[PDB]
DNA sequence: ACAACCTCCTTAGTACATGCAACCATTATCACCGCCAGAGGTAAAATAGTCAACACGCACGGTGTTAGATATTTATCCCTTGCGGTGATAGATT
């Protein structure tokens, strides 16, 4: 699929697909108020719009 | 009249900072032994008592029966799974 026909002007790209931009990660307590000998993971991500 | 100066004289004033680990010995040296103190010993009686006797009297614990609880069994019920249909999200615009 890169032996095609492409015309002198026909620039040519990776597969671009998903435009985010930081994913991070820590591990602290978690939330829950009894069951509390247990972790949380984090990992504060991060894009340009398009998804939150 | 003293002044400091030439020389090697000796004296002696100091030697940066933070921290951890280890354990606490060597001496010889007559203390004599005489006296007597209150002061050690103990017999006999105060400050008072033991524990064996024969009584007294009670608690506790183990054997027995009873009680009821619990963990099992059974079976019911709900909350959950996973997929699916199609949801108004996310967020770009009005």
């Amino acid at each position: 699929s890169e032996e095609d026909e492409r015309p002198i002007g026909r620039l040519l790209v990776d597969a671009c697909y998903s435009p985010v931009e930081r994913i991070a990660y820590n591990v602290e307590a978690a939330r829950v108020e009894q069951r509390t000998d247990l972790d949380k993971l984090v990992i504060e991500m991060e894009t340009n719009g398009t998804i939150d």
